[PDB]
């Protein structure tokens, strides 16, 4: 066990092992708040997170052992992964926080647009890494459910991970149009929706589809794919929804090629294709990173799936020091990368 110090930041106390020194606020969530560090261990710049009130509740609960479960999982370059994971607890008896460290990132892909048009190789790089994480996500059966800009880390290489993916600027900017129906089946083609959202963004230097609220959001949607046609309206089980859709004045599909006119061909085709209404006919990640646009950056033999991910303790219902038993599990089962 190693040793560890004490200290106030802000309104919350840290106590971390003496590895990391030099911690500074740099964020704060609902979830937790987070520190930058120094790891003297590695020579590394990290970011600290200190999960807020973990185990308060058998919600809170699940949620810390979701979180730490997913993120030991996570191995892949453009995935927040963890370098560790550790509390000052010496016995289960005693666990009351967690804290995760990873690479510090510099800032979000919010904060690096801000808030103009990226170069056509910049948007080819960064949506090619995003796509590259999402196979890798998916291949695992996670969907990531809120990708938007705000969740994606970018340093000054452009190198670009996702972050906190499966723990499910407004959200519903980047939502698809069936998570606004609230449609209970949705997919994993809900995060290429978002995909091609961001997408839209960086080529232009403005939100797509800007909604007030979940009805706004929908109509946006709609004015420029058009109103559902015939065969994505048999698969609407509601028939308040169907009432609903049908009565809205029809629009036709808008011409891609003239709203992003300027843009490379081949980013618009690509639009096109992340940007379908009928989410069964949407590209799926892996197809995507086969698409012509990403010609200077696939490489086939380096764009790897996960192992196996088991969700099955999603469908649990256990007591609260039962979810915070297998998170201490968790953490002392940690085996750190390589490095
Ligand atoms: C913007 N959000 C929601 C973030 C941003 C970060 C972050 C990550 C890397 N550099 C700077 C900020 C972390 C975060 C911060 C610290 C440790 C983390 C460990 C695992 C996953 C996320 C961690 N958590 N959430
Ligand atoms: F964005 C949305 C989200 C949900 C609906 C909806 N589903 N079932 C019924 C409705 C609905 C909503 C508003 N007015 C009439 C009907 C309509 C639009
Ligand atoms: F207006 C819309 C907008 C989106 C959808 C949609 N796209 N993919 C799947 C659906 C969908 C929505 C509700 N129920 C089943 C399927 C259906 C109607």
């Amino acid at each position: 066990r190693p040793t560890f110090y004490r200290q106030e930041l802000n309104k919350t106390i840290w106590e971390v092992p003496e590895r990391y020194q030099n911690l500074s606020p740099v964020g704060s969530g609902a979830y937790g708040s987070v520190c930058a560090a120094f790891d003297t261990k590695t020579g590394l710049r990290v970011a600290v997170k200190k999960l807020s009130r973990p185990f308060q509740s058998i919600i809170h609960a699940k949620r810390t052992y979701r979180e730490l479960r997913l993120l030991k999982h996570m191995k892949h370059e453009n995935v927040i992964g963890l370098l560790d994971v550790f509390t000052p607890a010496r016995s289960l008896e005693e666990f009351n926080d967690v804290y995760l460290v990873t690479h510090l990132m510099g800032a979000d892909l919010n904060n690096i647009v801000k808030c103009q048009k990226l170069t056509d190789d910049h948007v080819q790089f960064l949506i090619y890494q995003i796509l590259r994480g999402l196979k890798y996500i998916h291949s695992a059966d996670i969907i990531h459910r809120d990708l938007k800009p705000s969740n994606l880390a970018v340093n000054e290489d452009c190198e670009l991970k996702i972050l906190d993916f499966g723990l499910a600027v407004a959200t519903r900017w980047y939502r698809a149009p069936e998570i606004m129906l609230n449609w209970m089946h949705y997919n994993q083609t809900v995060d290429i929706w978002s995909v091609g959202c961001i997408m839209a963004e960086l080529l232009t230097g403005r939100t797509l589809f800007p909604g007030t609220d979940h009805i706004d959001q929908l109509k946006l949607i709609l004015r420029l794919v058009g109103t559902p046609g015939a065969e994505l309206l048999k698969k609407i089980s509601s028939e308040s929804a169907r009432n609903y859709i049908q009565s809205l004045t029809q629009m036709p599909k808008m011409n891609f090629a003239n709203v992003f006119i300027g843009a490379n061909p081949l980013a618009v085709d690509l639009l096109e294709k992340m940007l379908v209404l009928d989410s069964d006919k949407r590209i799926t990640a892996a197809q995507a990173l086969a698409h012509a646009y990403f010609a200077q950056y696939h490489d086939p033999d380096d764009e790897p799936v996960a192992d196996p991910y088991d969700q099955s303790f999603e469908s649990r219902d256990l007591l609260i020091d039962e979810w915070k038993s297998l998170t201490y599990d968790e953490v002392i089962s940690f085996v750190p990368p390589p490095l």
